[PDB]
């Protein structure tokens, strides 16, 4: 078809998110109409040149004082969500409508939210590429809320109550459930399911409903170690999730958590950072690099865009394309592998995840079709080495530091005099410049070692070829 609009998401076959009309995740940052007028078009567009193809909107804010005297009634800011559903509609990105909180987050008002969604379900309903998102954080701060001490009480009546009103009104619209800010553990999903339970039994009649057209908004504030073992114990009982807000800094502040991104990625599982759209929200810019695009590219991150060509595509070469983690000490021995063999750089090509100053590899080896140099080596062990490596070339490792400190990074290498190189971790040189040992020949092999002192997470090495005149078999990274 012809006109822009995205076709309704649905629940992918794994039943883990909803999908696109195209099976790809929704990813997307945020705009608000609570106190500000809809961002512009131009702005809008902005999102799908950083690899997105969705949006959050916190629509309206709730009051809690409402319904009396002064109070700001549900509807206020119709003229500006209908621009938002225009620009969103033309521009073929997704839309995850909620109330937004305002200094009140952790907390609803239940007749304000039954109003606002009697009011917005039916203005809406027909808007393919529109989701519902019932309420931001009604809740201080999770699971369960069909506690009678959760604070406040009675929540899941009003996500019972307003699926109704939704339903009744947008027979088709997907609806995110809870919202839960901190979400974290198999405590926490068992308790969501307590909260999952009550909801199924009052609105389909069983307690072990299997959803057609919703799914568990959940933030990322207990963190993303424990946010991935909620999401995991969730998805094994069966119900399909959505994230909705996440940073990486409790604090909504400090850019894309890309350690939690990475996870909802391997669980296949839509999501929507807490970064926003010019010009104006509460937490950071989303096309500042320093919070969204150069974490990405440090990390190595890679998702498949639906619009442009960022993120680059790229990832890593064996270790079931997995980014490869690094070993801990644990009683006395090491959890895993230390070594990355070189001819296992990421693919991606020449001037993304390697640079070889000759477009063919020259050696014949291994990957004969990307542009590094390889040949089989006569070091101990046998297989590859990087060979023909020439001043400024340089080979990408996307790995995973799962503790922050100090690590020897070895190269074993041969070579004649003048050999150097440099190593970056996410960007960040983490060696200086480093004068590799002469062998005498290049296949006379010795390991050179440098501790250098890492930060957590997903983060690209880098070696950049100072010189030539050396050859490397394979790299080293250990704990000290
Ligand atoms: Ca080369
Ligand atoms: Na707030
Ligand atoms: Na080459
Ligand atoms: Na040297
Ligand atoms: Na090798």
């Amino acid at each position: 078809a012809s006109s822009p609009q995205r076709g309704r998401p649905r629940l992918n076959a794994a039943r883990t998110t909803f999908v696109g009309d195209n099976g790809q995740p929704l990813r997307g940052p945020y705009t608000s109409t609570e106190w500000t007028a809809a961002a512009p078009y131009d702005q809008i567009a902005r999102v799908k040149e950083l690899g997105f193809n969705a949006v959050h909107l916190y629509a309206e804010c709730f009051d809690p004082r409402y319904p009396a005297p002064g109070s700001k009634a549900p509807g206020y800011a119709v003229n500006e969500i209908d621009k938002i559903v225009e620009r969103t509609r033309e521009l073929g990105l997704y839309l995850v409508i909620t109330i937004g909180n305002g200094a009140n987050n952790g907390n609803h008002n239940a007749q304000w939210a039954r109003d606002f969604w009697k009011f917005y379900a039916p203005r809406y309903a027909k808007e393919t590429h529109v989701l519902y998102e019932i309420h931001n954080e009604p809740v201080a701060w999770g699971p369960p809320y069909s506690s009678s001490t959760a604070n406040p009480p009675g929540a899941v009546d009003m996500e019972i109550d307003v699926y109704r009103i939704i339903r009744t009104y947008a027979p088709e619209t997907p609806v995110l459930l809870f919202s839960y800010a901190v979400f974290g553990g198999k405590g926490g999903a068992a308790e969501a399911l307590k909260d999952i339970r009550a909801f199924n039994k009052a609105v389909f009649g069983n307690e072990n409903a299997v959803w057609t057209n919703e799914a568990v908004a959940f933030h990322g504030y207990a963190g993303w170690q424990e946010t991935t073992i909620a999401v995991e114990e969730l998805l094994k009982a069966g119900y399909p999730c959505f994230m909705t807000e996440y940073a990486g800094g409790g604090s909504g502040m400090g850019g894309l958590d890309v350690e939690l991104t990475y996870e909802l990625e391997r669980l296949g599982v839509s999501w929507l950072t807490f970064q926003y759209i010019p010009p104006t929200g509460v937490s950071d810019d989303v096309t500042k690099p320093e919070y969204f695009s150069a974490l990405v590219e440090n990390s190595g991150l890679s998702w498949t865009p639906d619009y442009g060509n960022w993120p680059a595509a790229r990832g890593v070469y064996g270790n079931g394309g997995l980014a490869r983690e690094t070993a801990t000490w644990i009683n006395n021995f090491l959890t895993g592998t230390t070594r990355i063999e070189a001819e296992d750089f990421d693919w991606g090509g020449n001037g993304v995840s390697y640079y070889d100053t000759d477009s063919v590899n020259v050696g014949g080896q291994y990957r004969p079709d990307e542009g590094v140099d390889i040949e089989k080596t006569s070091d101990t062990g046998g297989g590859y080495n990087v060979g023909w490596i020439s001043e400024g070339e340089w080979l990408e490792y996307t790995i995973r530091v799962r503790n922050p400190g100090y690590y020897n990074l070895s190269l074993r290498v041969a070579g004649i005099s003048g050999s150097r190189v440099q190593v970056s971790f996410g960007n960040q040189d983490k060696t200086g410049v480093w004068e590799l040992p002469a062998t005498g020949g290049f296949q006379t092999w010795t390991t050179a070692t440098r501790q250098v002192f890492l930060g957590a997470g997903l983060q690209k090495l880098r070696i950049n070829a100072l010189s030539g005149g050396f050859n490397l078999n394979w790299i080293e990274l250990s704990p000290i």
